[PDB]
């Protein structure tokens, strides 16, 4: 029995439907396993947001779930239905989709068809958040408006940046070379993971050069940082993206933050 | 500094002034702000096209550049060239515009009158594509030829439909503003649903004129939510078809051609 999909980000419509894996697991004494896509067809536009993490920490979550095997979207683009089940889906009786899923060239197959294949399709039906069916897209562009308080109510928890150092002081996230999306340019309050289970406080902005920059100014840290990687949550959206007395200006982000932050540590 | 005009469609003409705007104030420390008037002496003439889009997504794409005011045409169309300076101008050094602006009852506003005034005028040279200064009136032909695979070449981006929303089609409510009509036709298209995502979608003009897309792989109520549809190729002339069973026949025709193009669209990027 197994999923199939992108499930990038890894959403609460996500979770949905990975779950009810599990349940038409044990009702089946069948095993889980969960196929992951690569990447949508979008992702190969100049439109396209960006995904909400890399496949490598996609299959980090996916993982912590059922087995998870990624699917090559280079691979699978041109296969038929037909081929798509013959060269993927021999052997396994039961998947679990939504009611959108389709696959093969030209979408050509929707659950029907696997169903007239010998396959039982149980599809989840939609989730959805105050409103809107979840999807990555509408994170995708929470995270683009820099609403950023608005993103637990559909990835389940707060929107992640991470990456590779280097490449006031700040710490500079090299966040890969996936086609990732980016946050509205600003200063952003977030919550640092570091090695060791460190998890301190820090304020973030976000600028241009066409391209983005990630820069962390880690609140009570004084080590190297250099090679090291990071997960920073990003929790609030301070201020917008500004202007040669800007070493005045962090300092309403700093002592904003620690005010920001001594808020919640009270309301215990 | 200050920039002036209409800006229907803020195509790459538009651009350029609004760009050389953002940098003649950076240079001094000062700050934009443009003034874009509703509408054009046509508009109120016979036979105008209609803009390219309504006033208020005009002002949308103009607001990520800077401040912006609408000027009633209605007002400003009586005041004399030392009116309208007196109103708007005042205490302003730069305006950026290009050749052949124009202000002022009997259009006796010039840049030269600016120039004499103390005001700043930077003309910009026109840009040209394809042998063509970029023209709000330009693409507006283009629209109506149904020639939307030209388009984004002067528009700077996709042709763009809009509206309210009013296999099973949905009808775009365009709104009440004079609007230009395309080619009556079918059209391939990539739609922009309300939530966020973005699929692909067959639409068809035919006969007011009435607009309807056919969202590929898609269910959902969208009655009562917008849609902006950029308009990406023309497929066929809206025919008569005297049997519906040709018309089932046809739209399903389209839906093909549509799977087609679409798997064309993407294996052309490695
Ligand atoms: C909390 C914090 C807030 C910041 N806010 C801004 C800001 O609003 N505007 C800005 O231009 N730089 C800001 N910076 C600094 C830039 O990111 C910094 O110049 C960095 O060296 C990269 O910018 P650069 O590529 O222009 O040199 C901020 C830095 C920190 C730590
Ligand atoms: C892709 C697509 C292509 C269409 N092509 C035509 C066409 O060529 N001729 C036509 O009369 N109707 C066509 N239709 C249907 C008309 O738009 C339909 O009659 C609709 O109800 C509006 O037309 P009406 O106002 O005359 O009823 C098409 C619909 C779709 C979704
Ligand atoms: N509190 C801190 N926040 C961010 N980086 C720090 C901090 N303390 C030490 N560092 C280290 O210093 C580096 C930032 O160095 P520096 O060149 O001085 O500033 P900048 O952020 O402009 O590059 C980081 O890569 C990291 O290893
Ligand atoms: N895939 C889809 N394509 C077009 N409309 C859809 C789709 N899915 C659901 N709808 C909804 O169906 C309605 C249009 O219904 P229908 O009567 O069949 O079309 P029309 O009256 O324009 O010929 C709209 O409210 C629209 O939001
Ligand atoms: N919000 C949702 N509600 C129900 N099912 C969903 C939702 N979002 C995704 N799915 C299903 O989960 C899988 C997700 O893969 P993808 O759509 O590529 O992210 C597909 O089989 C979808 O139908
Ligand atoms: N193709 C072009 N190149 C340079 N400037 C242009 C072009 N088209 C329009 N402009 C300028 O941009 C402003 C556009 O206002 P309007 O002509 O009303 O749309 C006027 O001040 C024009 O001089």
């Amino acid at each position: 029995v197994v999923s199939i999909g992108v499930f990038d980000g890894v959403h609460i419509g996500h979770q949905k439907v990975l779950r009810t894996m599990k349940e038409i697991a044990f009702f089946r004494k069948d095993d889980s396993l969960i196929y992951t896509i690569s990447y949508p067809p979008e992702y190969f536009l100049p439109d396209f947001p960006g995904l909400l993490m890399t496949v490598e920490s996609r299959v980090e979550m996916l993982s912590r779930y059922a087995r998870t095997v990624v699917l090559d979207f280079f691979r699978i683009k041109d296969l038929t239905p037909e081929g798509f089940v013959e060269r993927y889906l021999s052997g396994v009786s039961a998947v679990v989709v939504g009611r959108d899923f389709r696959f093969g060239k030209n979408a050509s197959g929707n659950a029907s068809f696997l169903r007239k294949k010998g396959v039982e399709v149980y599809e989840i039906e939609d989730v959805v958040v105050q409103g809107k069916r979840v999807s990555s897209s509408l994170i995708r562009n929470l995270v683009q408006e820099g609403r950023v308080e608005e993103i637990p109510a559909y990835l389940g928890r707060y929107f992640e940046i991470e990456g590779i150092v280097h490449k006031f002081p700040t710490a500079n996230i090299d966040r890969g070379n996936e086609k990732l999306v980016d946050l509205k340019r600003g200063v952003y309050l977030v919550r640092v993971h570091l090695p060791d289970g460190k998890k301190k406080f820090g304020v973030m902005n976000v600028g241009f050069r066409r391209n983005v920059k990630y820069e962390v100014y880690i609140l009570d840290f004084e080590g190297d940082l250099y090679g090291q990687r990071l997960k920073l949550e990003v929790l609030k959206f301070m201020r917008d993206e500004k202007k040669e007395e800007l070493k005045a200006a962090i300092d309403q982000d700093v002592k904003s933050a620690r005010n920001m932050i001594d808020d919640i540590i009270n309301s215990k």
